[PDB]
């Protein structure tokens, strides 16, 4: 029975972060818990205050007509709590919930880890005798909680797109909204704990530049390989398989591929030196000394500059 | 309470995609969200001048009869919420439903990682007093809007077959529709991840041909082959377990293969060398220079178009 | 108000599968999606049609006196939605439900992993002012469904157990019946996965039969060593602690055995070599090369027989 | 509406075992689904059989008041079935409900993997206007069925702790009732997995006594350590961090031990014998070959006696 | 319909801990089972106790107005089992629930695992027509159970902070109460399985300075590398990626850092000694042979004073 109209029906929303958590990178999920505030007029709710009685009449939702306002972008229907409603002398309805959902939001792993993300949380409301279309009352947003915290996340900011993107389907009008949690990632962890020990793994193969044991080089070169899938294993499974390519996944193919050209050096010089050549070997091994230090840096150079450097 | 029954009572059905998600190749399963729409007309609703107050009037769910349309391939019964009911002057009801489920449908892993599926979604209805058969309204199917994405999939079409499949089950007539989902796997990241990795500790193995040092070749072949076990384990348990070869099971069992003749012959050579026989020792070895590489190649067209190219 | 008759009620049961699917081995449990049909007479809800209007009327559950019919090996109680209640004119009431549950039914890894298991679904229901006996009727009990696939293994028959187990219990009597589907494990993946390469690092290993090299022998056998473990991890958690010896419980052990005495001999080997007896080392030697694919053969001939043999 | 007492009001209890699984040894948890049966004289639903149509008559939960029993260490509260409800004509209540819980009681992991547990569940009743006691009778108390079987344990018995602990909370007194399932672990499975190739690896160590080779006795040790701390890893992530010592965490730790002073020994040896002094070395060692082996199965007894020994 | 007020209502407030458990590091959760106990005046309910029959009523929530108090800091709404609601002539109001949740509070992991925590559970009301604030009757809250164990944690003290947090929130006014659970972690078992481990392999490679032998060297360092990279990982996942350094952390990365340097010395002093300069090489060793472990115990005082002596 929505309320008779001689005009299209604004619902206001704005929603308070209580807590926010589980963003989840490979599900590309995370769960939020928040109030959920709604307004409208119902002028069939309307009420005489000095005759009625009271300043606000409060109903319960079985007794009104209430919008159903849908989150898009969420897995399983939402569960949600009524915490009030109100309704003011002019049929002004004050609605507030509080719920609790996980959202799906795709995320952008091209600098990660010291990526970026803008989550998306989207309200959507379907017409029918009145239209509806909503928008934000940015009083009623207050942001989110000052103890709102996301588990390994810096939080920048949360806002709403001011107001919506109305269009057709399934033959009838639906307003959607748009609210924006926009975080950055702590990336420090990643810095000792997986970008450092690759590093150090690295130089300690390529210490086989001032060896000439073979039945050592091969040992070294290998030993650190190893290690180096092990590295890339650890970090490939706490992501998705994403259709491009990262900025550490780079690196670590980058890497994969300095770890081949050594063992071929490695084959190489010793092949000389069994070949009675040892000036040539001596000098190929002399050469890389500098050249995978440097074309080391050098390639790093164009590749962050490729990636951050745009 | 059905209804009056002159006729076999038809169900026009349709189902708006609006997240899908999840896809899970162990259990071969996947999430979606979608609006069911369910459309039939109750002559008993009918209603038909505009009188005695609106033009079309919604009810719930309770107080009419609705067909219960059931999934068959789905894991646990729907969380559904029912979006809106609409009956026309002559009865001619709308439904509007938005579910949530995990569908069960196989895959086929034969071209894995270069695999394409078909995700089906089958709707039963069930009859009494009169035969119920199901259909499709293109419109109130319209597929996906055009946001929704499956991660590490690309979404290729979502159809409907027009045509239901009514059979005989237990008491009563039962009418299926099968409406079909196209994906195709993004295979990208699996060449920088496992292809290629693969391939350079297989190319390295081959390294020890260039060797004739026995105590470093066996450090290399058994450390690269330690490297191909762990690549089999990691892809292997992120897939279930098929009654077919699968494309990269082939490729990975190849190159076991190849490792194992690898060692055999690492292992002829250094007998024969200590059998004083170098000349057949280094012909040999020379030999498998040459030798692994292009049967490789070979092997590997042979087997490519064993599985893509029919 | 259950049905006042003569003496025992006999309530008619049938399991249609639709789906099956997630069987845990480690569980040991497994999640079924059906069709439950139930049938007895109430005689008090005969009604004949010529007066009473229709050929069959149909009740909803709290019009009717349903038999309470529970699953005896089920983690919690399944849930299930009611699909339709006729009563026939001489008070035959037809139920039918669908419900899905992950049952519990034990398993035997004996033979594992080319394993037979036979699961169980047990009903019980409990009797009072009549005696309640299940039995099943086998026209309605029309098997499973042709779609219904169990992933990794072949649906061998689904049959039920014609006479129940009535029993007292709580001090009345209860009724049970037995329905049991018997599935063979799909073991061809096991085969390049894990047999396959067991065998082969195996064989790797007793390449050091063809070494005078300690030095190497050593780095050999321990690297196969290492695998055979990483193999053995793997299998073994992908199972439950069983109280007995499973059959490849039983390889991998003896598996281990080979290792070890493999190791002895190296050992033994290399003493004698620099003790200043290469004679009998070289015997020793020559022995091994002949001696370990020997009693490994004889070992699974007598193991293979020993398990599957009887 | 309790029953209006001259006396504290005896509920008798007894819990029926129908299936008990899922038992957790990290999370210290089990799932158990069983029978509760209550009973008590509600004097005022006394009635005579005379009047009536039948000698019991029978109400369903919201009929009657019906005393709140509550497991005390249950995680979150149980859901049950309620099975039946029957008044017998001194107003004498018979109540039966199938429920299903995981209840958390604690392990002791001291004697793993040869410890025996006791399981517990805890029934608490609080009083109001009247006083409420449990008590227990053992006629319907089952202990189990006959076919409970809890993977990976024997269960010995379950049975109860007859007199109640009654005792103030919260202002009113409440009444608690503890029965046990005692379980034994079946350790077999650890024996061919875990114990044996952990021992193995350790006389493989050892085997370094006997070669006098630098390069490869270290090439041994570090080996054999590698798979003792995979083992150590392995066993250590399904265990739970007791701020004890447990029997295979004192033995693995010991092992550790040992590989520290073999390694010392191996690298000792090499030093007095490049020091020019093979005397001392080869000394050392051949003490080693004895001294390892007892010292070992020493400490093993001191170890054993000193956990299961007391 | 809050009691009619002529002031704000206090609702007094309590929570006894039954069980708590499950503390999830890597979630910052964990789970609670308790108590709450709420109690107010509504006047409204005030009763005669002679002319209505009983000195205390009780009723069932719907029958009576009950204020919503919730959970700040919880996951989802929690699940509430209702045990007891009891009124007072004078309108007194005594409410007991037996509720669980997942209360999400964070964790200071500076000085893991001997780290300190204080979790919170935050119970806020919200008010209407009166205002309600929130306090807490420290005897209703009679502490914990002293059989409430936390599985790796010993629990220290749960008190509540005497007064609340009344602020503005949504134009109507919240009271906000802090219930405070601290514990202190339980580190023994960190020692052996982690700590006493690592530092044996940190040993084992330093037993590298008394040997010459690079191409032994190279295998010992690398492999005890290795064996740490696997503690790093194990240690690192299981613990949530923390913007800060922690104390366990710091000490993981100062070993990698150790582990460098010796690769970098070890490599030093074999190309010094092909390079024919033996008396320097000798003498950078020697050196090592104090430096290492004297520097590493100095780092080791100036790190554990720097977290854990402020
Ligand atoms: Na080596």
């Amino acid at each position: 029975p929505p309320p008779i109209a001689d005009e299209p029906l604004t619902v206001n929303t704005g929603i308070y972060l209580i807590e926010s958590y589980s963003l989840d990178d490979c599900a590309e999920t995370f769960k939020v818990n928040a109030f959920l505030s709604l307004s409208w007029k119902d002028r069939r709710l309307a009420f005489d205050p000095v005759r009625s009685g009271v300043r606000v009449k409060t109903y319960e939702p079985e007794a009104i007509w209430i919008p159903e306002i849908r989150f898009v972008n969420v897995e399983n229907a939402r569960d949600a709590d009524v915490v009030d409603i109100s309704v003011s002398p002019d049929g002004t309805v004050q609605y507030l919930e509080r719920f609790s959902a996980r959202v799906l939001s795709p995320l952008d792993f091209r600098r990660y880890p010291f990526d970026s993300q803008t989550l998306h949380i989207y309200l959507i409301v379907r017409s029918v005798d009145t239209r509806n279309i909503v928008l934000a009352v940015d009083l009623e947003k207050v942001g989110k909680n000052d103890d709102v915290f996301l588990t390994g996340w810096d939080i920048e900011s949360f806002t709403a797109v001011v107001k919506p993107a109305n269009f057709a389907l399934e033959d009838r009008l639906e307003s959607k909204l748009d609210y924006q949690l926009r975080i950055s990632r702590q990336y420090f962890s990643y810095i000792p704990n997986i970008i450092l020990p690759m590093l150090f793994i690295l130089f300690i193969s390529w210490t086989a530049f001032w060896s000439t044991s073979y039945e050592a080089n091969v040992t070294l070169v290998v030993s650190t390989l190893a290690a180096h899938i092990a590295f890339n294993i650890l970090v490939e499974t706490c992501l998705p398989k994403t259709p491009y390519m990262t900025y550490t996944g780079a690196i670590i193919f980058m890497i994969y591929l300095f770890y081949f050209v050594a063992v071929i050096e490695v084959t190489v010089q010793h092949y000389l030196k069994v070949e009675s050549q040892p000036a040539r070997a001596a000098s190929i091994t002399r050469a890389s000394r500098i050249a995978f230090p440097v074309v080391f840096l050098l390639a790093n150079i164009i590749l962050a500059f490729l990636f951050f450097g745009f």
